């Protein structure tokens, strides 16, 4: 196993390192606006050396944007895929490239036989290339690599099924900043080459200065390279034709033969095409040519990609024909006149990277190094697309919430072989669609129209009810006697309890276990645990009674406390933020303890008097004016005071004082130790009122954030021993600090409401002196380095916090774990700070057409973790990663893939068990088993079942931490006949395993093994 703490790899490229180092001035470069007038040298190429040039046609096509995914499909993309059928199949010397899956399988199986097979032949043959080949062309930034690894596969899998291939060149022409957690996934999945373009045009200059833009693309922490993947980064402002022919797009304009007129596009540069004839096609290639020349200077090798292509191309048959006929009269000309010394042709993805690797096998160009990633993009000026880190962050939160349900209903049904009539595969096939989906660059982005956004949503719900249904037939076959089990797979056994989401304040969805003397005496709860150690965790189920108290299968009480349930109320006629208690629900709370990847069986029942293991909390109403708060038979009066400092203790973990207006003041780690300052504030943005203005994909603010008033909040207090809180009804924001005995539950309640033109954000304000220094996650599998740079403006120091990110100094280290992605910063030494929700009545000129106006309430989750580091083993100051502690890891975990609750829907579940996986070995606490997900239907003979393992890098800080058992995915499920370690999608074998025994893996390494049984 390499190091990844110790071992600065030396390369030749490093982004951070880059940045400290360019001032990114924005200087008119001409015609080629953001770079310099290009100069070669015409004797570069000569018959020994000719410039051969690869025109490759594509069309994108967003699975939903300004309509939605059906509304493109039926309006255009279809007549794309009919038109490029037929197109290829009668002019066999023309290609095309596809990237999105959704699209295809969508088009594919509404084709009649005969078209199948010619479209089989046409992809057979070379002449229609499969690029990526996921689902979507996935946003790079907020995206958890669960998902872009999900949606991956679920597109690469129909390819093989279907078109028998699977891409290994990759096609990211539009995700809005570029991630290295792409070339990782996709490296361990195949992959030998991929292509971006939207990267800071301060980066494209610099890098096409020093021909840097193809590139060898390694993990920042990867000192032998074994990680690296060629990339190749697009030069130029847009992958359209104007920005893809060569530098000067007036020039390239008049190559785009749809721009004529009839089909109502022209070239803004005022130049229009003309139709290639033979009195104008020398002085056209002229000018084509020297544009070919120019942009062949950027890069190191003979061979030249010119892609020819924009949104939704190659619809109609005039425009396959318009295109087609002007080019091959420019290739017939240009390669017969020797003196361009040029081979040009249409062509594929694949046919340019191989024939580049072909020119530097023969010694014609070394490749350099590369790490780090590429956000925050701009494309102009001071336009940073820092904005989608957060608009509409209600989805970004399903996105998390989703992408748990999805792994938890793939694990509890993979156990089993299900019969046909069960509609497990149909169930979890569409959850896994409408989850991939969403990872398209419009989607969990927040980038979309209005009613798109609705449409993503409704797919979502579809897909959790989906994931609901299996998870609950699981659940219900693996803890009920065999001989007794007898499943109606309509049936809900179980209903899903999910306490943070939509969340208390979003919606009320829990149900209530109602109990009673005269109707009901005890009810039946069954927990799941995904990971792959044993868990503990508080769960918390609404009860109609406060007399209530917990046992396990075996008739052990369970200590448990009861805490009331409160909403929060915008009082219209108060004009006051407040709590009202429920006098006829109540919550009742207490640890779970469920086996690695297993389920853990409780009973809750009633009883006429306070049970001898059921705790009350104490409830504490700070305002001025207060007025009684009955609680039905809740046994302890609710008091009240005037706002005043707060000071908790849960268990033995650390003591928390809070300010009059609720708000966190300082952690005090142990009972001795300081109070260290850790205040928690909330600001506002706004938008400029001359000038660009921010939108659902630009963050422009005018200027530093100003503070929210506060007035004179609400603070409602809960004390109880296994979990009290503080929550505070603040303006747009119900702040909550959950306190178990660790690190504070951070939970809010946004609603923006109709404030215009405003960011709220998130600030957390300490006297760490982490100074000019934070890290920021990278779809949740990495912690990279940041820098703040003054040299730019505020809002090009904004990143994306996919999940987490943290602050630290020699001694000190504070980090922020999320449920959601969101975007965030550290504008000053000490502090940490992360957007809420943004509403802006404008449109930022990037082609969606409207502001964002259509914001509900999200409850945001978090953990809040601050540490002693001094004592931790960390990387030099030159490396560009960081790396979590042991409690981050977990309360990130607590947040992503938190145990589910089960609640046993009839009034008895006879041959009921009380434990399942007792026995599935717990492994070490750095080890996750991502993904398990059985590959066959029941019919096969040899079934087989997928595990995706990834093993994170937790830092040495001189805990301990010992005893547990090596995890051996392939002897999970009996009678094991094979195991083998495959590609990321399970597309591939990659080596047969000795033993049957599946090795576990490397630090921030991620395998994949297919265990097969007889
Ligand atoms: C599928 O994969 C390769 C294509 O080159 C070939 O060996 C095989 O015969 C192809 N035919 C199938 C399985 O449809
Ligand atoms: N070409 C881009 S423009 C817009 C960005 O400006 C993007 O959000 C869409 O996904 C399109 O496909
Ligand atoms: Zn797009």
């Amino acid at each position: 196993c390499q190091d990844v703490v110790q071992d600065v790899p030396n390369v030749d490229v490093q982004m951070l390192e880059l940045y400290d180092r360019m001032s990114f001035k924005d200087i008119d470069g001409g015609v080629w606006k953001q770079g310099w007038n290009i100069k070669y040298d015409p004797l570069k190429y000569n018959a020994h050396h000719k410039l051969k040039v690869f025109v490759v046609p594509h069309s994108h096509n967003d699975p939903g944007w300004i309509q939605t995914f059906e509304e493109y499909y039926q309006h255009d993309t279809k007549h794309i895929l009919s038109n490029a059928l037929r197109h290829l199949h009668d002019n066999p010397e023309m290609k095309f490239i596809w990237a999105e899956i959704s699209y295809f399988a969508r088009f594919y199986h509404d084709l009649g036989e005969n078209k199948k097979l010619q479209m089989k032949s046409i992809v057979k043959n070379g002449q229609l290339e499969f690029v990526t080949g996921g689902w979507v062309m996935p946003d790079e930034a907020n995206s958890h690599w669960r998902n872009v690894l999900l949606q991956l596969t679920e597109g690469q899998t129909w390819l093989k099924q279907f078109m028998n291939v699977t891409p290994t060149a990759s096609w990211a022409i539009d995700p809005f900043g570029h991630s290295p957690t792409m070339p990782y996934i996709l490296q361990k999945s195949g992959f030998k080459n991929m292509l971006i373009q939207r990267t800071h045009y301060s980066v494209k200059k610099e890098l096409a200065q020093q021909r840097q833009l193809e590139f060898l693309w390694r993990q920042i922490w990867d000192n032998k390279g074994d990680t690296a993947l060629f990339t190749h980064m697009m030069p130029f402002y847009s992958y359209d034709i104007p920005h893809t022919c060569g530098p000067d797009p007036k020039v390239c304009c008049q190559f785009d033969f749809k721009r004529m007129g009839s089909f109502g596009l022209s070239c803004p540069w005022k130049v229009p095409p003309r139709t290639i004839s033979d009195q104008n096609v020398a002085a056209r290639s002229d000018l084509l040519v020297d544009q070919w020349k120019k942009k062949a200077e950027l890069y190191r090798t003979n061979v030249l990609l010119i892609p020819l292509g924009d949104d939704f191309r190659f619809k109609q048959n005039t425009e396959w024909d318009v295109q087609r006929v002007n080019y091959e009269r420019l290739f017939e000309h240009i390669n017969s006149q020797a003196h361009f010394n040029v081979q040009a042709q249409f062509g594929t993805l694949q046919e340019y990277f191989d024939a580049v690797h072909q020119a530097e096998r023969a010694g014609q160009a070394e490749f350099p190094t590369l790490s780090g990633d590429f956000f925050t993009y701009a494309d102009r000026s001071d336009n940073y697309w820092s904005g989608y880190y957060t608009s509409r962050p209600y989805h970004k939160r399903m996105d998390r919430v989703l992408m748990h349900y999805v792994r938890a209903a793939e694990m509890l049904s993979a156990w089993h072989s299900w019969d046909g009539m069960a509609r497990i595969e149909e169930r979890l096939e569409q959850a896994r669609r409408e989850l991939s989906l969403f990872q398209h660059h419009d989607g969990i982005t927040g980038t979309a129209k209005t009613h798109v956004v609705v449409d993503y949503e409704q797919r979502m719900q579809e897909a959790l009810k989906a994931c609901q249904m299996v998870m609950q037939q699981s659940v219900y076959r693996l803890l009920t006697k065999p001989s007794i089990y007898s499943p109606d797979f309509s049936f809900s056994y179980f209903t899903l309890d999910d306490s943070r989401w939509p969340g208390s304040g979003v919606e009320d969805s829990r149900t209530t276990i109602i109990l009673g003397e005269d109707i009901l005496p005890s009810k039946h709860v069954v927990m799941h645990n995904t990971l792959p150690h044993w868990r503990e965790q508080l769960v918390d189920f609404y009860v109609s009674s406060p007399f209530v108290s917990v046992t396990d299968l075996a008739n052990n009480p369970v200590e448990a406390q009861v805490s009331p349930v409160w909403s929060w109320h915008h009082d219209t006629l108060t004009k006051t933020i407040h709590p009202q208690g429920s006098t006829t629900k109540y919550r009742i709370i207490f640890k779970a303890r469920v086996p690695p990847m297993g389920l853990a069986t409780y009973v809750l029942t009633i009883s006429d008097s306070k049970p001898e293991h059921t705790s009350y909390a104490s409830n504490l109403l700070l305002r001025k004016n207060p007025t009684s708060l009955p609680l039905g038979q809740y046994p302890e009066d609710v008091k009240f005071g005037d706002p005043r400092e707060i000071s908790l203790r849960v268990g033995n973990g650390p003591t928390l004082a809070f300010s009059e207006q609720g708000l966190l003041k300082s952690i005090q780690l142990t009972q001795d130790s300081p109070h260290v300052p850790v205040h928690f504030k909330f600001l506002k943005y706004g938008v400029r009122s001359h000038g660009d203005r921010s939108g659902a994909y630009l963050f422009l603010p005018n200027g530093p954030a100003s503070p929210v008033e506060l007035g004179q909040p609400v603070v409602l207090v809960t004390k109880g021993k296994l979990e009290s809180s503080v929550s505070v009804g603040l303006p747009s924001v119900v702040h909550q600090t959950i306190m178990r005995g660790g690190a504070p539950e951070i939970r809010n309640l946004v609603d923006i409401g109709s404030l215009d033109n405003t960011e709220i954000v998130m600030r957390l304000e300490t006297h760490i002196d982490s100074g000019d220094i934070f890290y920021t996650d990278l779809n949740g599998l990495q912690f990279i380095k940041r820098r703040r740079l003054d040299k730019l403006p505020l809002q090009a120091n904004y990143y994306p916090i996919p999940s987490g990110m943290f602050i630290e100094d020699a001694n000190t280290r504070l980090t922020l774990l999320t449920g959601q992605p969101l975007g965030g910063s550290s504008l000053a030494s000490g502090e940490l700070e992360i957007m809420q929700d943004r509403r802006l009545a404008s449109d930022d000129e990037r082609g969606l057409g409207q502001g964002v106006l259509d914001n509900k309430p999200v409850l945001h989750i978090y953990r809040l973790v601050l540490e002693k580091v001094n004592n931790c083993v960390r990387p030099s100051k030159l490396h560009p990663a960081g790396y979590l502690t042991s409690a981050a890891h977990k309360a990130s975990q607590s947040l992503l893939d938190p145990l589910d609750k089960f609640i046993f829907a009839e009034n008895e579940w006879i041959g009921a068990q009380g434990q399942f996986g007792g026995d599935h070995p717990s492994a070490r606490e750095d080890l996750d088993v991502s993904v398990m997900r059985r590959l066959t239907k029941s019919s096969a003979k040899t079934q087989r079942v997928g595990y995706v393992l990834h093993r994170t890098n937790l830092m040495q800080c001189g805990t301990p931490e010992e005893h547990t058992q090596k995890l051996d995915v392939c002897h999970l499920l009996p009678n094991v006949a094979r195991c083998e370690r495959t590609t990321l999608t399970f597309l591939q074998n990659l080596e047969h395993l000795d033993g049957m025994v599946a090795p576990e893996v490397c630090p921030m390494e991620t395998a994949a093994y297919v265990s097969s049984h007889s």
